[PDB]
């Protein structure tokens, strides 16, 4: 196994996936790694079998199409794993718990949204299709394009937003278009 963190890249207590050589800090996996389950699986490994037992589910599909999907297991799945390769930049320090909002010159977002929140969000089944978690996704975003303007501070949502996108089209196997 690893000697860090595949999300956070620090050591620490550590949690060994049985199926490849990933580890994880406990709440740095999402889900939060599982009290038993002996083997365990990280949700890499997770991932890998729902393609594995299902070849067809990398042809292309329509991002209108995957919005409307129900939350049904293997999109729950899906979304925990495209919000874990979120975490996975160090970017994503910026967007992780709840902001404030006190620029001159700036209002804030009607809607406040940060990463942790969209985290309970998920934990506690409060999204009924896959359109709600990509919504509150891409309002992390957004708020900041419009809070911070021209300041250059404004591309890190740029920078993280286009971890979001690429992993979303990989995990959803959206068809590749120019
Ligand atoms: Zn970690
Ligand atoms: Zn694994
Ligand atoms: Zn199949």
């Amino acid at each position: 196994n690893s000697n860090i963190c595949e999300v956070c890249n620090k050591w620490g207590r550590l949690f060994c996936c049985d199926t490849c050589p990933r580890s994880f800090h406990e709440h740095c996996h999402i889900p939060s790694v599982e009290a038993n389950k002996n083997p365990w699986s990280c949700i890499f490994c997770r991932i890998k079998t729902i393609q594995e037992r299902c070849p067809e589910s990398q042809s292309g599909h329509q991002e209108s199409e995957v919005l409307m999907r129900q939350m049904l297991p293997e999109e729950q799945l899906k979304c925990e794993f495209l919000l874990l390769k979120v975490y996975c930049d160090s970017k994503s320090c910026f967007f992780a718990s709840e902001p404030y909002y006190n620029r001159e010159g700036s209002q804030g977002p009607q809607k406040p949204m940060w990463l942790n929140k969209v985290k309970t969000s998920l934990n506690e089944q409060m999204y009924t299709r896959v359109e709600g978690f990509v919504q509150d996704m891409r309002l992390i975003f957004h708020n900041h394009k419009e809070f911070y303007r021209e300041d250059k501070f404004t591309r890190l949502g740029i920078q993280v937003q286009d971890i979001f996108e690429k992993n979303f089209r990989n995990i959803f196997a959206i068809q590749e278009t120019s």
